């Protein structure tokens, strides 16, 4: 599923993402936008280390979800990577919360540093009623 901007904003708020570990909803929106374009079935294979990023938040198979084909992988979140390609984002959200429970926080995603960090991100949630 490809979420419409505000539709996603409201859904993330309802799921308790606003201010989770100090991360504003605007920031979670900026991350989803650059990671997958708000697309739940987005997948990206990293030929360099043989891992794959899954879902709306592009969660990595080496540490957060299990896909069986990733060399020396762990399952911090403890989910099947399959769960992160569903239209319902409850599991993707729980996985994203687990990632930021590590000291790096939102910085775990390279894309966030490049396109969100130290920027005016209000535009991602403006007019959505959140």
């Amino acid at each position: 599923k490809v979420f419409e901007r505000c539709e996603l904003a409201r859904t993330l708020k309802r799921l308790g993402m606003d201010g989770y570990r100090g991360i504003s909803l605007a920031n979670w929106m900026c991350l989803a936008k650059w990671e997958s374009g708000y697309n739940t079935r987005a997948t990206n294979y990293n030929a360099g280390d043989r891992s794959t990023d899954y879902g709306i938040f592009q969660i990595n198979s080496r540490y957060w979800c299990n896909d069986g084909k990733t060399p020396g992988a762990v399952n911090a979140a403890h989910l099947s990577c399959s769960a992160l390609l569903q239209d319902n984002i409850a599991d993707a959200v729980a996985a994203a919360k687990r990632v930021v429970r590590d000291p790096q926080g939102i910085r775990a995603w390279a894309a966030w540093r490049n396109r969100c960090q130290n920027r005016d991100v209000r535009q991602y949630v403006q007019g959505c009623g959140v």
